[PDB]
């Protein structure tokens, strides 16, 4: 319940996600690592990339083990390619431990690393289902509870906000009670591949969408601390939308704004925050017919974009935004809540973040239970 040594482990810069100080071969070569609950492979950067500050140099430790095996990943926008082994890996700000775990040697990559970040490689926490190149190559966490006696569980508070500086905790094998304030709620991991969660309902400034809740989870629901936007599938993406210009309907926006086309700007610290509606997502409870809600603010969903040249005032991105692959609770959602990832009991907590953002008026909430029926038929097959 109090985690002192790993409360403040995470670092980052906005829009380039949260990073945790990571230690690999013998003797340790320190890294700094993507937090990633949307992917399941711990894989590095193991060659001198201009972009990386460093890189996993596998003829420097002595623990290294060859699997003689290659991998390629690509995705929507990049690529990386790698060569798989095992090694020992400890979290300096984490527990006592040193794991042997697999590691991917990025040796080719594409659209992958971030120019001008500060972490060279990815902890893909999420499970062996969707591991490359298939599931025998075991993720790191089930490597750590198997070789250690770290509780089946971590939690992550995600703290957002020159890049300004975000940081956070990851708490592996527990829960950090300060870290969150009220009680936590719990929805099922429906499917352990992904980090897949069921949404029965959603509300625009408490105005039910009044959609086939199926539609929410069309063809996924999954949580993302990989991904920055709220990301929702394409029809409740155009009915969250049209109720959001609704809501805000006290002030014009350009159509490419609500599409991420284009940015908007205000002038120094006048963002009319108080125009912009609550959202609430609904989630499968853990008891028949019982369901919670999570709600979240403009100051998680409208984010600051920094490094604007061409303009001098205080310009924002839109980061709600459609999908093809279901709903993608990324930052947006994280950064209002402590998310405690209980693998042990397939089951996701939910509280509201002691370092969320807000104003005076409103704050992010988790509130439960409600009478929800036919929750089962809002998952997708
Ligand atoms: C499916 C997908 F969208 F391509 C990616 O999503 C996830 N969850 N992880 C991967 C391995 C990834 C993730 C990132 N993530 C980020 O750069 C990032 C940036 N900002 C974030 O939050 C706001 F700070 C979070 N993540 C970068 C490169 C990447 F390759 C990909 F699989």
């Amino acid at each position: 319940g109090s985690f002192v040594e790993m409360v403040d482990n995470l670092r980052g810069k906005s829009g380039q996600g949260y990073y945790v100080e990571m230690t690999v071969g013998s003797p340790p070569q320190t890294l700094n690592i993507l937090v990633d609950t949307g992917s399941s492979n711990f894989a590095v950067g193991a060659a001198p990339h201009p972009f990386l500050h460093r890189y996993y140099q596998r003829q420097l430790s002595s623990t290294y083990r060859d699997l003689r095996k290659g991998v390629y990943v690509p995705y929507t926008q990049g690529k990386w390619e790698g060569e798989l082994g095992t090694d020992l890996v400890s979290i300096p700000h984490g527990p006592n431990v040193t794991v042997r775990a697999n590691i991917a040697a990025i040796t080719e990559s594409d659209k992958f690393f971030i120019n001008g970040s500060n972490w060279e490689g990815i902890l893909g926490l999420a499970y062996a289902e969707i591991a490359r190149p298939d599931d025998s190559l075991e993720p790191f966490f089930d490597s750590l509870v198997k070789q250690t006696h770290v509780p089946n569980l971590f939690s992550l508070q995600l703290c957002g906000a020159v890049l300004a500086s975000v940081g956070g905790s990851m708490i592996i094998g527990g829960i950090d009670h300060s870290l969150y304030t009220g009680s936590l709620w719990y929805t099922p991991i429906r499917r352990e591949w992904y980090y897949e969660v069921i949404i029965v309902r959603v509300e625009i400034n408490g105005q039910d969408l009044k959609m086939d809740c199926k539609e929410y989870n069309y063809d996924k629901s999954i949580v993302d601390s990989g991904t920055t936007n709220l990301r929702l599938p394409k029809k409740v993406f155009e009915a969250a939308v049209k109720s959001i210009k609704a809501a805000s309907s006290t002030e014009k926006f350009p159509d490419g704004f609500w599409l991420g086309e284009q940015l908007v700007c205000w002038q120094a610290g006048t963002t009319p925050w108080n125009i912009f509606p609550v959202i609430s997502l609904y989630l499968m409870g853990e008891v028949t017919n019982q369901s919670f809600r999570i709600t979240i603010l403009p100051q998680q969903y409208l984010r600051p974009v920094e490094d604007v040249a061409t303009s001098q005032d205080d310009c924002y991105k839109f980061a709600i935004s459609q999908s093809s692959t279901g709903t993608v609770m990324g930052a947006v959602i994280m950064e209002g809540f402590y998310v405690v990832f209980d693998r042990a009991r397939k089951r996701i907590g939910f509280a509201v973040s002691a370092c969320h953002v807000h104003d005076e008026f409103r704050t992010a909430a988790v509130e439960g239970p409600f009478v929800t029926l036919d929750m089962e038929d809002c998952g997708y097959n």
